[PDB]
């Protein structure tokens, strides 16, 4: 019956984002994309320790899904016969039957297609939700990625004036829960199952063994940091399907920020420290004026040094001694 | 002194809130409540798990106060003989004397009346507070409620259009610490006195064993499920007098949301998830678009599906196909 | 080059803050301020629980440092030869170099010099930060303090109005993570290398054994309780460097509350309980209104009354009976 243009993503693995406009002239269309979940074995830290996890397209988090106010959404959600659980999608962008996880439970072999109104602007949630405990225990083995609604006029700061940034980043946020031998040894597993009884007794506790960005400690350093130019403005997106974080970029700002993640609400202006309650999603953009390297963090320091959670900016351009300066290096007290 | 007309209300129990109105022609009244406190053994799981409570009105969460700005509260609170500790009530609505406490600890035995000016529009919490240590034993026992105080003109948007509910519901979300013995089941105790060495120690180390609305596991669930129906606008009062909570309405969204409480601040729009700080009440409202079953939770989904931060809406009406549908049911791979 | 005047600043220690103008005339200047590390075995609590602290300047938190926009704050570091890490400084509130922590590394017997314009209004925290499992151990440890940047105008209400405080206090609440021992009781070490092996295993653990304000358990009361009158509009700055907070005056409200600390946004009003996310200050004013003893707390009622995290004010001048009156003492009931 719906009756409208349809165009296909070709979805990007985190902590890039899809090529899209942010202001368009485009009215609705039907925007399809394909999430194929895959169960898999993966390391979490440069130690070695693994993990099981359950991923939609492989990744933790899941791709970035980007589209306009009014478009309608069609994912095709695939789970092949060579995953052990059934699995579905739920979207806090959507309105009705459990965000869509009452249509989309699919057991291995299984597709399903879901198309939902994006009716709410902003960045938003979408994970796994089968049932009962398996709610929390598919969350926080991977099953959650994030999903932004643009206003058709792109960003705007509640002033009247756009906001247009020049590149985009998607940091998904993942508490991990691995048990210990009574030595004290992380523990492997054969499977998700073999995993469960003790993983969701850990769970019960509240406390994660590691705290990661993009699915594994200094993902997002070395070769793959983040990296920025000294007058470009970059918008963060950051997501926590089940636990708070705090988010802080050291040496910069939150110029503007939607903590609570939703475009219908003016942005704060010069944070320092923002907060994504867990179960949502959260933007920050910020121009960079200095060059050098940046620690992009949640300011649980505990959590960010020693769980897992920091990623870095290595930024490009010409330092500003003006802004800051080392008026006299180290030298022995007179 | 005060020469004001006196009106009385008939508490109802959690999660109803006694009859209203949100816009009023009344002036200041001297609005006459009485709380009577009750010590009990309860039942919080479903595997009959006991917890000794003390409790407002022999509910958990105590009962939702609804007045108007510039009202007067007079409260009458009785700590029957019946019980074995003494108690107080503190508002964080009212002004003076830590909220009320100061003035109102009664023994077994006694009552006292306490009234105060509500000068401060929103949802808020009351609890007791007797002193010491027996502050956050008390609370964390049952003993905390709420009190919403409406502009006489009532809601707005901060745009100057009056948001009108249908109807409201308050969920109070209590975090309860039962310890175990050596095997590991959860322990019952004689009376709350036997119960606060072992508690106290447990409290001390943060983690709760339960997380609940309204008392118990699924208190909110089954046969009394929150009820709307396509079209209605649904208020949702929260409280969390002890720590923090992130309600989601899983296929809802908040419409407008006051996540802090308070009504002198417009509401943000078009939320996910929102925050509740512990020692705060937040309100939410949603106009329902879609029938079928939502879950309200906390959206750490480890405490609302495993510790059991879960209620249920049941939701009549007419399918919306236009907001979401499904395209093509679960159906083998291609 | 930069030809600017001088002005130094004598630094006081929490919860006092040095003198300054809200509103003022001058423009632009070089703000001079010293902070001298020390390393320093202290006393926590009543029990006589000791603490391998690191202090900027002697005390948790650090001194409130005060400019207005635009000026230029320059800091002498000093790391006296009788400490025995090296130490540096990261100021939320600045733009470049890890926030000034890549520019004051310095060894004991060392001191370096460090200017940062201020661009940013708020208040912000600021931190030792030397790298990597460091960071949080020196934050944890004590190493931290705060900064406010006022507007040259003074502070204002978001809908034209000045807001005048009378007095300013500066709360920094602190996290500790003290390892106790087989039979329960809590260590003391010989040097904060000593103590860093079981401190680093706990933190990791994420839960506090003492979360505290100015340092200590009980700093905040007594001949050291907070003061106001009847009347005064009281400003109270509070930071937390490393995990939330949820800040609450026991028997007040925050009239104008800033909760993630930023001037550059409007003030909320009328709050119960605001919000610190760790890694930030925030801000709050109110008007007392009534006389007698208030308790100002994080309304995680376990960490205030039995973790250390409450503070005492006493407040003189007359009791309003038309906002709060006992109005039957405690009797036998009827
Ligand atoms: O983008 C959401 C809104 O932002 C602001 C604009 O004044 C308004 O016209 C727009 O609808
Ligand atoms: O309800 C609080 C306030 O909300 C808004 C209105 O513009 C204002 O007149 C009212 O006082
Ligand atoms: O203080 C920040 C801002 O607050 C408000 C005022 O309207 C504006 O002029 C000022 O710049
Ligand atoms: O940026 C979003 C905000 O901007 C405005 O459209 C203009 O102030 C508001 O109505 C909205 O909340
Ligand atoms: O909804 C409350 C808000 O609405 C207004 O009255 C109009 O914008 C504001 O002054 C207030 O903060
Ligand atoms: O108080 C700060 C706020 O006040 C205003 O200047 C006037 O509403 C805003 O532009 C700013 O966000
Ligand atoms: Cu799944
Ligand atoms: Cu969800
Ligand atoms: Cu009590
Ligand atoms: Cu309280
Ligand atoms: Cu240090
Ligand atoms: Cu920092």
């Amino acid at each position: 019956d719906l009756k409208l243009p349809r165009q296909k993503v070709e979805l990007v693995a985190p902590p890039f984002v899809h090529a899209h406009e942010q202001a368009t002239k485009q009215g609705p269309k039907i925007v399809e994309f394909k999430l194929t979940i895959e169960e898999k074995k993966v390391v979490i830290d440069e130690k070695g320790t693994t993990f099981q996890a359950m991923t939609f397209n492989g990744s933790m988090p899941g791709p970035l899904m980007v589209v306009h106010e009014g478009d309608y959404v069609e994912t095709t959600l695939v789970n092949p016969a060579t995953n052990t659980m059934p699995h579905n999608i739920d979207f806090h962008s959507a309105t009705g039957a459990l965000g869509g996880g009452a249509l989309t439970l699919i057991n291995p072999g299984e597709q399903v297609v879901l198309r939902w109104k994006a009716t709410k602007t902003g960045v938003f949630v979408y994970h796994c939700a089968p049932g009962g405990p398996m709610i929390p225990w598919h969350v926080v083995s991977g099953m959650n990625g994030a999903v932004m609604v643009l206003p058709r006029d792109g960003l705007n700061d509640g002033k009247g004036h756009a906001l247009k940034y020049d590149k985009v980043y998607y940091v998904g946020e993942q508490d991990m829960y691995v048990p210990r031998d009574e030595k004290g040894n992380f523990k492997s597993y054969d499977s998700p199952g073999e995993a469960f009884t003790d993983t969701e007794e850990m769970m019960k506790k509240l406390i994660p063994s590691h705290v990661v960005f993009n699915g594994k400690v200094g993902a997002l350093t070395g070769k793959n940091a983040l990296t920025a130019n000294v007058g470009e403005n970059v918008l963060i997106v950051h997501s926590q399907a089940n636990r708070d974080s705090r988010p802080h970029l050291i040496g910069g700002h939150g110029d503007y920020v939607w903590e609570t993640g939703k475009f219908g609400n003016a942005p704060e202006v010069g944070l320092e420290t923002w907060f994504i309650r867990g179960g949502s999603a959260g933007a920050a953009m910020y121009k960079f004026m200095q060059p050098g390297i940046y620690a992009y963090v949640t300011h649980n320091l505990i959590e960010a040094a020693d769980l897992g959670a920091t990623a870095h900016f290595k930024v490009e351009g010409k330092w500003n001694d003006d802004l800051m300066t080392q008026v006299k290096a180290p030298a022995e007290i007179p």
